[PDB]
């Protein structure tokens, strides 16, 4: 439930490799890549204190709330821990609404898949 | 672990979705199709599953499995480099393990 974050970097062969970590008690997320990088990966979980799930950007703080917002809203709806990896170029806010609506449609049609 | 994917025509793109359902957790991936497939999770030896569709590239499934072995927990690996040379991958794995030894409370 309690999230901690870490990052580190290393020169391996002739390239800078960048690592991000998210630690929960029973789960670990390891991300390997380059720096700089996009910060489009989030996790949210239902707090038992508030009705609003706490959403964290796993790849470093960002002011873009697309992934954190989606994760939070889906965690609210499903009552489980939700990771979102949002890999779309098009960050028009209306496009994101279309995407979110499509996800909700799938959840209505196939609740057992979520 | 249960996997699902779907696509939708939204404006002038296919938007592509991948879903992984565990009992406690859900992973949603949004992007384009076709796409890279280098995201895995391992849990219990630990068994590794590719979240983004079957692949012959074992970089992330291999890494996840090895780190899940070492840590005894569920481990996701997202491998975002082009270089999938197995010697390079071992260097990557070793660097992670060094960090785990130095800062065990961060893992
Ligand atoms: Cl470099
Ligand atoms: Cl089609
Ligand atoms: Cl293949
Ligand atoms: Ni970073
Ligand atoms: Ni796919």
């Amino acid at each position: 439930g309690d999230v901690s974050l870490h990052n580190f970097s290393a020169r391996l062969w002739e390239q800078l490799v960048h690592f991000h970590v998210m630690r929960l008690t029973d789960s670990l997320f390891l991300w390997v890549g380059a720096t700089p990088h996009l910060r489009n990966l989030a996790v949210a979980m239902s707090s038992r204190y508030d009705s609003i799930p706490v959403s964290t950007s796993l790849l470093g703080d960002t002011s873009d709330t697309t992934s954190t917002g989606l994760a939070q809203r889906l965690a609210r709806k499903t009552n489980k821990q939700v990771f979102v990896s949002y890999n779309l170029q098009n960050t028009d806010s209306n496009f994101a609404l279309l995407v979110e609506n499509r996800i909700k449609e799938e959840m209505e049609a196939f609740p057992e898949k979520f």
